[PDB]
C-alpha cells in the first residue's frame, strides 16, 4: 500500500462542465478551445519508486509527465504554455500548481466513489472534469 494506490490505472473522461471558460481564464485560444471541446481523452496513472507518471492520450495530442511529490519540474501544456509545475499529496488528493508569466493555475484529482474527479481552477474560474476506470 502507498500514496498514491487508488489513482493509479486507466482513466476515461465520462464528464465535463465549464470546461470551455476555464480554457478561456487560462488564455487558450478559440481553435485549440473547440479541439480540446470535443476531447475524451484517457488518463494513464503509473508510480515506480517515487515516480508518479501521468499520461493524457487523445485524438489530439499525447502528453506525459513523470514527476516526485514536492519537486518542482518544467512542463509543456497541452495548449503549449512552457509552464513552472509542483504536485504535491495533500491528504488524498493530487493538487498541481502550474505558474507562468506571473499567473497561476490549480488542477486538483480525488478519488469519490469510483470517480477520478479533476478540478481545474484559474482566479474565479472552475471546471470539473469526472473520469471513471477504463
Ligand atoms: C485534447 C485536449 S484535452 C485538454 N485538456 C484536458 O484534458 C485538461 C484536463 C484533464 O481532464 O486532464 C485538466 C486540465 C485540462 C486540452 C487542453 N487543455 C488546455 C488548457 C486548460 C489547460 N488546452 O488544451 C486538449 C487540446
Amino acid at each position: 500500500s502507498h500514496m498514491c494506490d487508488a489513482f493509479v490505472g486507466t482513466w476515461k473522461l465520462v464528464s465535463s462542465e465549464n470546461f470551455d471558460d476555464y480554457m478561456k481564464e487560462v488564455g487558450v485560444g478559440f481553435a485549440t478551445r473547440k479541439v480540446a471541446g470535443m476531447a475524451k481523452p484517457n488518463m494513464i496513472i503509473s508510480v515506480n519508486g517515487d515516480v508518479i507518471t501521468i499520461k493524457s492520450e487523445s485524438t489530439f495530442k499525447n502528453t506525459e509527465i513523470s514527476f516526485i511529490l514536492g519537486q518542482e519540474f518544467d512542463e509543456v501544456t497541452a495548449d503549449d504554455r512552457k509552464v513552472k509545475s509542483t504536485i504535491t499529496l495533500d491528504g488524498g488528493v493530487l493538487v498541481h500548481v502550474q505558474k507562468w508569466d506571473g499567473k497561476s493555475t490549480t488542477i486538483k484529482r480525488k478519488r469519490e466513489d469510483d470517480k477520478l474527479v479533476v478540478e481545474c481552477v484559474m482566479k474565479g474560474v472552475t471546471s470539473t472534469r469526472v473520469y471513471e476506470r477504463a
